[PDB]
């Protein structure tokens, strides 16, 4: 669909794999080990600067399981790296349990997916188009079946 | 528009429904009672499995209302479901809140957000192109100026 | 490119810009104060209504900077806004540190990034065509 301008400045830096044919995402693997403490927040390198086709954008997102086994999220989730971006990939780990959480070099601890941007332009104006949401929102459909 | 075939592999289990007519959303209900402790983690059943079309992903998204009110949210928001995934839709409940926090059968703790995907194929580099953004992020721009 | 009016419904309201040419987002700009103590959150106004192009969405996401070094984000990231909202365009910020933050006039605060949608159809089957993954999640593929 698209081409990514990949450059390691790691040694460890590995470039990524869709783990099955239909993954929406590739795994980025920690180039480092990192010590997060409980209720905590680390820094983690991916050891890659990428060049994006014009057009996208790579969102950052948390993987399921660390999530679910761990109380470990991407904190910033969904992170997003600019098109423009030509720094090193990182990733921010919140640790929300209450045991240390350690990550190996390797450790797939997010997901990289690709999508498509869309620019806006912003047009002022004294009124707004009516709908039937309206200013309904935060809970104005309801939660109970 | 796209098509998702939808198996309920739960008595309890509905298909979600886009609760306005703009919305991006469809809510999932959960088919059982779960009562989430204050600062843990539940995982929710929606007892459904899901086959999108071929080219599209979903993402498991959190309810404002619910965020703002109980913050409660998707753990690992926007939770990735691949298009190749055949299993049961479930959602990783937080309950970032001091008090208990219960889902009755039928509530409606989450959105789906159907999204196209784009495959990435990966070429290493030496050296990657210039940018005005360059290495800059975390903050490079600012916060008030 | 796509089209989005605005709707400026608070004196300290602003246009949101792109802060650099290739970013993704553009930059969400309180228009009160708002202090969200530790592990709580606040509610932050943005002052604008907005109508989108017919068939976008809004998606309301976290500052990277402002949760490494304050670990306050976006609870509800990425926040859905719909094509047919018309009111206040909001942002729920948590608190995760152990230390006061404060929301000053004109902070950005988050990023709104515009996202095409696809409306589904569903249709209800008895079986599921078979797939590699198969029913393999929250984990499956191994962490090393
Ligand atoms: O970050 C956000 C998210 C939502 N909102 C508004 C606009 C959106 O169209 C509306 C509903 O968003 P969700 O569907 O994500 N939340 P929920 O389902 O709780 O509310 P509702 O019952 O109104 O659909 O709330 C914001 O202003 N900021
Ligand atoms: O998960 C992330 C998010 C961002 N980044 C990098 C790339 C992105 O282009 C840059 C800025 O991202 P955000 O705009 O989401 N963060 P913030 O607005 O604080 O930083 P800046 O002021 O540089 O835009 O930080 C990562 O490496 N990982
Ligand atoms: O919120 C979610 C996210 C994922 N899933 C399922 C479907 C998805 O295809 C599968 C794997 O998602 P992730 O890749 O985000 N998690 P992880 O990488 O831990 O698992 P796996 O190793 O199987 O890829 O888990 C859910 O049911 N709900
Ligand atoms: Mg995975
Ligand atoms: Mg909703
Ligand atoms: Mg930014």
């Amino acid at each position: 669909a698209m081409k990514i301008k990949i450059q390691k400045i790691h040694p460890n830096a590995l470039i990524p794999k869709y783990q099955t044919d239909g993954s929406s995402g590739f795994d980025l693997h920690a180039v480092e080990e990192v010590m997060i403490k409980p209720h905590s927040v680390g820094l983690v390198k991916i050891g890659i600067c990428l060049s994006l086709e014009v057009g996208y954008e790579l969102q950052v997102r948390t993987r399921s399981g660390l999530a679910l086994n761990h109380q470990v999220m991407v904190l910033n989730s969904p992170g997003t790296v600019d098109n423009d971006y030509r720094g090193e990939i990182k990733v921010i780990l919140a640790n929300l349990s209450d045991k240390d959480f350690k990550v190996q070099v390797g450790d797939r601890i997010a997901q990289g997916v690709v999508q498509k941007t869309y620019k806006a332009e912003f047009i002022e104006c004294e009124q707004l188009d009516e709908t039937s949401r309206g200013s309904g929102g935060f809970g104005s459909t309801g939660v109970s079946k």
